[PDB]
């Protein structure tokens, strides 16, 4: 089954093969990884704002075709809502899209793979890894 | 068939019967309305951070039972990505979750029902109504 | 996935490689384009009424081979019906087949690609591009 | 299975039970009838343009719930295209949406039920009935 | 289900719309017609030997896409074998591919549609029609 | 998997154990051989026209039981059509049923096993063996 | 359906419009071409090793969208194995990936399109064309 | 369920029960092993070049019947392409077929089982084992 949910920069590092450690671990974990549709949103944004949008979209779409994209559903939303309230009580900052990504992963029991572990470690009941 | 996607404040107004015109129009359009899972997320956050979480969580279950909750999917994400880039080019500010709700509705050709018309009208190719 | 719905003249320009700019953008967007079955209908009519139906029909099969043809479904019909009433209220003229593909495109969140932007910009909640 | 494709006016007569002969034959043919999505478009248009749109939409949507709606597909488009060229050669005028419905029916071997048989009889290879 | 199996000349007549009576009845019998793959072979042969092979192939492949093609299977083989022996006893000549087409149709209880009734009427236990 | 497609005479040689070399190589290749349904047709004809049809039909059922019978499908038909045109250009004679199994074999990458290599060698892109 | 399997250089030529004769014939045969995944591999290698990988990867995604990619399967492997042994006996050199696409094509009865007819003509039971 | 992709020599070692350790470990890992169709190709080549091909083909096919054969697909091709470019950049030599089954295994997150670990360890992001 699925074990990891990859955040946006981990995806970009993989595509770029830099830092090389990310693609290395990515490939060792083939068949076990996914991204949130929220992360897809961020990836598309990155392509759309770039100098060569059509080119970069094609590269992203190819990458995305080989990994699973999970829809952000009611369970994901529910966990995100809980997490934002837990974080607010504790006074811990997490960015809005990261909050959603954290909730999505937690709702499915997935490990978040991220180079922003400082932020994601603030979340309760969630495992994180950094492959960079 | 779905015609309207309700923004968070419109849902809250419906729940509170204030402004009462919102629930009135809500009732008139029963069976034609939905919310993004992004809006559900915002509703759960609001309940979870409130003085009476269980009471407000129960109220949300009642509201949600009367409408469809749509998963934020790849199409929603893609439109959101496009929109964020379009807005940034124009120097137009829209909040992160509203961007996602805007992208979700546009991907399905739905009318956004919102009292935050100034923000959502900045998005291209999107119809809005305000029931409040 | 799909981003653009091409109207008949844009299809014809692509086939003829004139204006060459159309085929250029067509090639750049390979894999992201479709036509409504309504537009297919118009293309088939064009071939059938031509001096050389078998030749022109064959050219259409080849062209259609490179894109998706979307069935005009209940969602497309529903949006079209709504658009026709909106347009009638405002006194804005749009041709019957154009109304239908406007509704088709809007129901799927697709951009209409057309050299008839004056007509299609009259439709609410719809984006267009002109590649010619 | 399906034998009849109903025109817009036949649907309306059925709903209104006037002329009573239409609903009579309609019910005698339960399970054998459908409409084109093109006809759905016209029904929605009628409701959307009316004095009480939400009301009339509900009435139409309820009626449609009890009959099959066929998507206007590539075969329908092909027959429509052929028919428009045949009609044009003969100089026989048929309305744009009627052309598509004629094509849709012919592509499926269905009998067109219409009170506008004067128009539909101009089409080749198509059976028609009038229940009014 | 299937009622008719169309022989090669009938298919060509339909495509050419000449004699017009063939396409007329073809259109009236939509959904009820098929061809044997043996007939497909003859059509492909016709295109392949023509001056414009690619064009005529597109034309045939286009025609064939809207009708069912049946594989010549063991039951078709069996009836063909019986028929060839029955014919030889009677001194009644039928061409090699017509023998197979006859056997295929008979094995499925289908009516052969052909303008070559002289050959096909020699076969026992088989219905034929000529639409030309 | 399947490697060989046997023509009619080879099947008969196998059944009759004469020339004995054929059944010998047949037994060595058990599980790797098939016949076209076209060849099945020829075998049934031979039995049906013989002095003792029931006996010979029973012998065929036993033989056919040891091998796969392949349906003559659209790919087989298509290859046969190309082949028939190519042979006609070169002025090379191949019998009608031989053309079909040659086409059938080529569409599947099968080796035709035949003692009629003179005819089958005329076909392009086709390998043959003679076990007799 | 499929008739041609394009070797790597033919694909590259089509992409570059050089020699222009390749794209010229390519366009004439739209809907009838495929590549082996073995060829996809070589294309991806070519892109990845180039000065501008992302640009060239995007171009490959576009090209691949216009044709079928066939998986190199057991039948393809079997033929390739046979061919490698046939070639070694005759002392005929064919490059390793060429052997595989030859086997892939022969297993499906496809015409190999290549500018390396010297190598591919060494293979038995395989038709080739050179469009360059 | 699958964990291991077996290289050609490991399959041969298993068949020969020499070295005995390979079959020992093979049996301990029943239900968890597969081969690439590329390896099937090599096994078939070995049988075909042998002095008793029919015999050795039967032994291999029997062996292959008890393990999964994976088709070499687009994902496999993609990984192989990345790998070939990386190896060339690093100046690490790996044989053509080895490159393909390395990419195939890597695309599926499988452990390559091989007695050629020196070559396969040059590939990035790939686990290897030697059971010999």
């Amino acid at each position: 089954h699925l074990k990891f949910m990859l955040d946006t920069n981990i995806c970009i590092f993989t595509i770029k093969n830099k830092p090389a450690s990310v693609r290395e671990r990515f490939n060792l974990n083939q068949g076990k990884m996914c991204i949130s549709s929220v992360t897809l949103m961020e990836l598309i944004y990155g392509a759309e704002k770039s100098q060569m949008p059509e080119r970069n979209l094609a590269v992203i779409e190819g990458f995305v075709s080989r990994i699973d994209v999970l829809d952000y559903d009611a369970a994901a939303a529910t966990h995100t809502g809980q997490i934002r309230a837990e974080l607010a009580r504790q006074g811990r900052p997490v960015g809005p899209f990261n909050q959603m990504i954290a909730g999505h992963a937690r709702s499915r029991g997935l490990i978040i793979v991220t180079n922003n572990t400082r932020e994601f470690e603030r979340v309760g009941g969630l495992r994180t890894e950094d492959w960079s």
